[PDB]
């Protein structure tokens, strides 16, 4: 079976080409795939299917390193995108595809980046899932010894967002293990340490549900922006600078949905004989 | 550039041929080519060379994740028998090849294993090194309060071999720090725990020096059947299971050669855009 191997930002997946051969897995296989010692190596699994409704151009889904199916929006589409044009599988630049979260369109830029539209920002606590009275733009929140003040929104995904003078010197390995599984997150968040260098431009670190820090958490950089917008920091279109490297999010704010655009690097193609 | 993706239990490694294409490195594009998520994937690198010499078929060079060369007895020789024979460079069933640790033959089975001769066990202290008074076939240690004994043998790199009565109940990761880095090895050893199941099967885990426990260290297969043998415990062809799986280790003892047959995976084949 041929596969690529990408990342959007450090987060890695095996992609796959399911219109131009037959492509089979069991929840096993995906398992023993994603091993890095033994098998191709990712953190989650790609496949690109053909359309099944004539108004769109493609189908995916991805799989975690489990065997099972993800339904994240966003998740996979900027490395998506740039598939099937590396491929050679489709030419456009809009790009319409359906997923395990409905349909949406997906846009090539100029400087090959994707634009991935992420819907509206949902800010409302029981939304999350988040333990409050009713949606503030600040919350207080109590970590052991510590005030913490912060926002909290969902992009499909329970989001923490507390600003910091310097995501250097933010304490992301004490607080975020604290906040992540908090008793007021009954399903987990993702906690975001956003430092605004200005209007335009902030720079982030996530410590993410179930898998602490990483170089980047997309979903996070939206929440963040959305965060910082609502509480009157930022304006409608910020550079999100994470360890990883660079996005930019655009938001008109509540009514609006949300565009997150960043790059996706292809990294190797293979062929893993699977008979 | 094209590369395979191979291991040899759960030792993984890319593996390429430099022999039929132009291939460059740096330590750096080493490096991040090893990275697990921005590049391809590996604990090592291998690259197979053209041998210079009408006495080899080949020559081989490793590198680690660091980008650093590496020179250990044995290690990737068996990625790269079957990558030379799966990619058609060579249908040799006995490979000759030069690598950082000097010449070798290499022997591809019928069963797809490949042959390893790990060279003559050495079991004299200062080889090893090991602070003692000689050779001895078992030797009393402290580690702490518990009372240990012990055989230990140079493999071209240091071991310490405990029999235990289980591998699973083996106090791997209390005494294997202890024993790793105990003074009276002036540069650390391996530390392996064997437990005998019949004269021709032992169970083995190694505490790796430098690196705690792993799934697979061939050369502590090699050492912890050396030490059998030598203390009267072991036949001479002996299963070793690893957590990663089977090496056959094969030995007639002193003034032999000792061999250690083992699987190397094929687990893709790649290209990467340089």
């Amino acid at each position: 079976m041929q596969f690529s191997k990408m990342h959007g930002l450090g987060n890695d997946f095996m992609v796959v080409d399911a219109v131009t051969q037959n492509v089979f897995f069991s929840p096993e296989l995906i398992r023993r795939l994603a091993d890095r010692h033994l098998g191709v190596g990712f953190d989650q699994l790609l496949v690109v299917e053909p359309p099944y409704d004539p108004e769109l151009d493609f189908h995916y889904r991805i799989f975690n390193a489990d065997g099972s199916e993800v339904a994240q929006c966003g998740n996979g589409a900027r490395c998506f995108a740039r598939f099937v044009r590396l491929k050679g599988l489709t030419n456009k630049r809009d790009i319409r595809v359906s997923t395990a979260n409905g349909r949406m369109v997906l846009t090539v830029t100029d400087d090959d980046l994707v634009r991935v539209n992420m819907g509206e920002p949902n800010f409302e606590p029981s939304a999350v899932p988040f333990r409050a009275n009713k949606a503030e733009k600040t919350y207080i929140m109590r970590a052991a010894e510590q005030t913490i003040l912060c926002g909290v929104v969902s992009m499909g995904n329970p989001h923490c967002v507390i600003q910091v003078d310097d995501v250097d010197t933010a304490a992301v390995e004490t607080l975020g293990p604290v906040l992540e599984s908090h008793e007021r997150f009954p399903e987990r968040a993702n906690i975001g340490f956003m430092q605004v260098v200005k209007r335009e431009h902030i720079r982030l670190r996530v410590y993410e549900r179930g898998a602490g820090e990483t170089q980047a958490c997309g979903s996070g950089a939206c929440a963040a922006v959305a965060v910082g917008i609502q509480q009157g920091l930022l304006a409608e279109e910020v550079r999100v600078e994470l360890p990883g490297g660079r996005l930019d999010i655009a938001w008109k704010g509540p009514g609006h949905p949300l565009y997150m655009t960043g790059p996706a690097v292809h990294v190797a193609d293979g062929f893993i004989h699977l008979h």
